[PDB]
Order: C-alpha cells, then structure tokens, then sequence
C-alpha cells in the first residue's frame, strides 16, 4: 500500500512564494487522491494479471500511469522544496551544473523556459543522464513521471499544473517560476544527484 | 487577422455560478493570449510555407494547433454560454439528445463523466457527426479544437482546464460541472445544431 | 501464460488472396514473438506490482500494450479470415450494416478506406459500439488493441502493417484490401456481433 | 514546388546489403508518393492560411508532417548511403564519436538498438545537439522528422519501417541493421557534422 508521505514543513513554511491555501490542497487534495486512486488501480491490475486479461490491464494504463505518475512527482516535489531553501547548489552539483549548462543562471533560465514552454498540464525537470553521465532538462505531460517515461533520474521538478499556482499567480506561469527558484531545497536536489554518482 | 471576439454578456452575468473574476481572466487574459500568439503563428508559417522550409513547418505545428485550438474553442464557449441558459433545448436538438443519449439527463450524466474523466488539461464536446448524421460526445486534450482533429462539429464544449474553475471550485471539478449545466445557451446549441441541418 | 493458438486453416489456404509466405511468416514469426515477449512482459509486471515499484510498471508500459496488443489482434484476425470465405454476411449482421452504413458496399468503402488511410503501421477494424449499441468503424495504430484502448468490441480486423502484404502486393495496399474481402469469415464476424448484442 | 530527388547511384548500388528491388521501390514508389503528397498537401494549406481558416490548417497537420517529413526523411536517407560506403569515419567526427559514445562499436550498438527498437514504424538517427554541442542518438515514429520535432541535426539515419527491409531479410530486422553498417556513406555523416558545427 502506497501512502502520502507527510510535508517535511507546515503548509504556511513556503510563503510568501508559495501560499498556504495551494500547498494545503495541493497536498492534502490532489496528492492524497492519487494515492488512493492509485492503490485502487494496482489492486484492478493484480486481479486482470492474475486472470492474463491482456484487454484489462491495457485498459487500466492511463489511470496507472496517471495517479502512479502523481504519486512519483508530488512525492519527489515536496521535499524538491524548503523554507530555508533558494541560493545556489554546492560541490559536485554546481560544478555538473557549470559544466553542462554554462552556469547556474544559464540552468535555470533552461528550466524556467521548459517550465514555461509547458501547453496544458505537466512538469518542467532537472534530471541526471545515467547512460550519458550527465545532467539534462526535459518537460512531462500531465503526470507521466520522468523517469519511467523516459529513464532520466529526477533531481528536480516544477510543476506547472495549474492547481500548482492559479490560486496565487493566475495567469502568469513566469511569476510562479521566478518565486519558486527562492524555495528549492538544493540539500536534496544535491542528495538526490550523489546518489547516482555510484 | 484573427481577433479576439467581445463577450456576449457581463462577466459578472454568470453569477453565481462561475464568478467574475474567472470569466474577466479566462477572457481578457487567457483567450487574448491565444488570438495574439495564433497571429504570430500564422505569419511565421506563411514565411515557411513561401520557402518550402517543411521543417519549420512541422516545427511550428504545436503552436498553431495549440493558440488556434485556444482561439477556436473559447469563441464556441463563450457563445455555449448566457446568463439566461439552463433547462432544456427543446425541438430537434431535444429529440436527438433522447433518440441519441436515451434522455436528456442521460445525456448530461454522459457529457459531465467525459468531461470530468479528463486526465490533465481538456474540453469535453457535444458533437455532431456528419457522416453518421448523429449527436456524439468526445473529449478533447489542452487546447486542441474539435473539428480539426475529430471532424466532428462542435455544439456544445464544456472547459475542464483548471483555470476555467479552480479560484472558484479549487479541486472540486465536479461542482463546477454541476454548475456549468445553469448557464448553457440552448438557444445557441439548437443554433449549431440546426446549421449541419443542411 | 499465454499461447500461440494454431491457425483454424493451412498457410496456403487464402490463396491466391494472401500468399503462403505471408501467412507462414505473420503467423510463426510475428504472432510468435509477439506472444512470448508478451509472457516476459507480464513477469515482470508481476514483480513490479508485487514491489509497488510504480516507475517499473509505468516504464513496461509500451512493451505490455505492443505484445499483449499484437497478441490480441492477430489471434483475432485469424478466424476472421477463410479458405470459403468471401461474399457477404447474413441476417442481423447484415441489417444492422445496411442500417449503420447505408448498405454492404458503403461499408466496404468505409473499412477500405479507414484501413488504406492508417499512416504507418496499424488496423482498421469493424467494432461494435455497446452503449450506442451500433455498429462503428475505427483504426487503430501499430498493435494497440481495439477494446483496451476504444472500448469497442472487434468484430473484423484489416492488418494494414506493411508485413501483412508487402511481400505481395509492394506498395499497393489497396489492392492488398481488395483481395482480403475474398476470404472474410462472415460467420465469425456474425459470432463476435450476435455475441455482444446478446 | 518539392521535386523527387535523383538517387546519387544506380539502384543496385548497394548490393548484396540493401537489393536493387527494395532500392528502386522505396525510392520510385514510397518517396515519390511523399512529394506529391506533400506538394498537394501544402497547397491546400496555403488557401487554408489565406482564409484564416484554423480548422482546416489543423486538420491537414497530420498529412502535412507524414508526407513532409517522409520527403525530409528519404532525402537524408538517400546521401547516407554509397556503394563505396562501409568502414569507420575520421577526425573529428570519429572523435565526437568516442567522445560521445565511448568509442566507435558502442556507437553502432546503441543506434543499432535505438533502430531495432521502434515498435511499428520508424527511424533511428545519430544527430547533433546545437545546445548542448554534441552527439545524440534518437528515435523517430513514423515520417515524423528529426529536426523538425527534436531541434536536433541529422547527420545518419536508419529507415526501420517494413519498407525498408522485409523484401530482402523479412521479420529479421537486426539481419538488416548490421548489413546496412558496409554502405553508411560516411563523407556525407562528416560534411553534415562540420556543417553544423561550424
Ligand atoms: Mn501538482
Ligand atoms: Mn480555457
Ligand atoms: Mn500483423
Ligand atoms: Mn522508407
């Protein structure tokens, strides 16, 4: 049973970048129905493999890959951010970061533009190339994880679902961007990179 | 030049069922945004289609489909939509919902799951099919129009992209659509309904 | 686990309609592989699922919907066909097309044209609509089944992939489709439809 | 007005790799139908352009990107091969190779995996990266181009669509991406890696 994993901070601990009212739906919300959701999709799919209904389990791809993707990247968002975080990367991340996008002002105006070049629901990311050995950005739709969908390891994630900013940013995506560059826990993105460096 | 069409009413008339400040947004920023970047698009493709560059052509599709489809829709659904709708459409449209949907009601329950099954950004259609010479229902991903990539014509689009109700029904979709249902323009549905009647 | 079904004929019997090569290799060799990576496939699902490891069920995905789909497809596209086959079909089956299609001809056009249309690899079929409760024609791309992915129930299937008729007809797919109504298995169409319209 | 290109050799030029039957018919018969096509296809949407008419410029992107991209595709395609071809590249380009790859046989391993990889129809390429200023193996479904829905340059692609082959080695694909490897016009694959390298 997979569950929704608790906020390593209050849900008022990222303000004024991030308002309390969107990380208290955003996790006790949208978050906890993937979860549920996704156990319930698990539990149809053992019952459509136990029985080799190959018609079922194609079927039940999309709510899978859905509430399983949604569960993956809320999961690795929340702890992508911090009250204490902003400022820049140290070691061997910043230097990776130097090394394949110039500078770290250079990463993140890729990012923020992958973010930004979003149409519709998704996630703009900073994931590491095991079979290259080096970093890469790439963008999700909806809520197909990276990894999964494309092999990269997640380091950090934006989202640019609308439920991630409407509430406080409207319309304005780039709004949201610049704010949540002043919350990103780089202690984690930094854990998260060395753990591929074995 | 394409242009971005008035409302036909207030954007506080649809109280209180979709606020104003929903329906001042999702007009004078959202679908402005769509007719702006549909023009610019559209110039560039003509410059590509002059040299024979295929390449930029193909490069330039999701920006075409994607503000075109922005532009197309929320033209159909501000007119789908009026302070004084609600109730039934009644004559032909009203018989072919029951011929084709068993019910009025049925039919409402059957848009209401399309549209609420949308995984992700989307529209959900009342349609109609030419060929079969039948009502249809189809749901849409982020802005791509009906017609254009279904060949079905449009009566009826209900916006699931969470801008069109999140300051209002936050998560909530399903409150938004059993909102929706009292502001429905079945005078301007009849109206698209009877035009493929030719 | 899952089993390459013989073929209800000899390999020869479609001549001079579909070749012996073709039906030797489509069904020994296409068929076959696609059964046994569909059994590897499924294994692996089972250990992912028993794990909760989402990012290795998502990421089997593809290779669960291209085998299960290519097994689902051509186990049903064998008994579609047949040495005596050809003609037309009889009774409801054959109201319910004139009724759905205008007549036997429109409908021929119809599947023709869906199936000559697929651009690049895929199926044209003839399905059955259970909630309009009517007949309904789609394709499908590459080995993507028709009910796991459209819901509709599969009553004839068009194997447009180049190596159903390359060897052949070429290039010609067209003729390749003329030639196929010769040996349709109109009574196992009738089975699939009375079957579903119970 | 797109023209089909001469072949820069005789049809069996490439003999006993890729026969003179399966030359002359993807040539004569599958790039030729691609330029017609796409000639009528853009003209269609030149009077769509003047109208303003968005549904229609949406509805022919999908003939518009096969048929364009096929003739993008085969035009590469066709330079990419000689009868005089084979062996291993020089300077930089061998360079970027192992630099990139590791060294020249992991290079043919991973194309040669990305190409037998496409499920249904497709193309493996070796591209440059202008942004991040190397080399790049990708995959293409269908006519879908490389740059046109990558960014990236292509230097060397390999047709994987049934077409392409199964004449000559049947279901055997890997059969056929090995022998390909004696006629890789590697002049060509340097002077499009100097060319956008400049
Ligand atoms: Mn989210
Ligand atoms: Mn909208
Ligand atoms: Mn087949
Ligand atoms: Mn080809």
């Amino acid at each position: 049973k997979h569950s929704l994993p608790d906020l390593p901070y209050d849900y008022g601990a990222l303000e004024p970048h991030i308002n309390a009212q969107i990380m208290q739906l955003h996790h006790s919300k949208h978050h906890a129905a993937y979860v549920n959701n996704l156990n319930v999709t698990e539990e149809k799919y053992q019952e459509a493999l136990a029985k080799g209904d190959v018609t079922a389990q194609i079927a039940l791809q999309p709510a899978l890959k859905f509430n399983g993707g949604g569960h993956i990247n809320h999961s690795i968002f929340w702890t992508n951010l911090s009250p204490n975080g902003g400022g820049e990367p140290k070691g061997e991340l910043l230097e990776a970061i130097k090394r394949d996008f110039g500078s770290f002002d250079k990463f993140k105006e890729k990012l923020t533009a992958a973010s930004v070049g979003v149409q519709g629901s998704g996630w703009g990311w900073l994931g590491f190339n095991k079979e290259r050995g080096h970093l890469q950005i790439a963008a999700c739709p909806n809520a197909d994880p990276l990894q999964g969908t494309t092999g990269l390891i997640p380091l950090l994630g934006i989202d640019v679902w609308e439920h991630a900013y409407y509430l406080q940013y409207k319309n304005v995506r780039p709004d949201y961007l610049k704010a949540i560059w002043n919350v990103i826990n780089w202690e984690n993105v930094t854990e998260r990179y060395m753990a591929c460096k074995k």
